[PDB]
């Protein structure tokens, strides 16, 4: 009787909108930082300004962190608080930095990988 459809897209809808934050970040040539907080002007630094545990079926990640936009970025979101199918799983999304776009992969069993998502 697990949610395991909708732990799917809740977690990835924890960490899709990230996507327009980090880009609008970039686009100034700031960095961005994990967590919350203000923007630091002594470094450039923007938070993503969601907090890790925001949403309580796991937690969010930004790699590198901070990012400036010169290497890839990843923004997981890790399913520690999920139910038995989805705990331990991982959706990523990654903005190429070559190119500036964005795919979204993960390693949960193909039935609940949302929308968008591939292996």
């Amino acid at each position: 009787t697990e949610f395991a459809r909708s732990e799917g897209a809740s977690a990835l809808a924890s960490v899709n909108p990230l996507k327009t934050t980090v880009e609008e970040a970039l686009s100034r040539g700031w960095s961005v930082k994990s967590g919350t907080g203000t923007e630091d002007a002594t470094k450039k630094e923007v938070p993503l300004g969601v907090a890790a545990d925001a949403n309580k079926l796991g937690t969010i990640a930004l790699k590198p962190d901070p990012a400036d936009g010169t290497a890839d970025i990843t923004l997981t979101f890790t399913m520690g608080g999920a139910g038995p199918k989805n705990k331990g799983k991982i959706i990523t999304l990654t903005r190429t930095a070559a190119d500036g776009l964005w795919k979204c992969t993960s390693d949960q069993d193909e039935q609940f990988i949302p929308k968008g998502c591939s292996r």
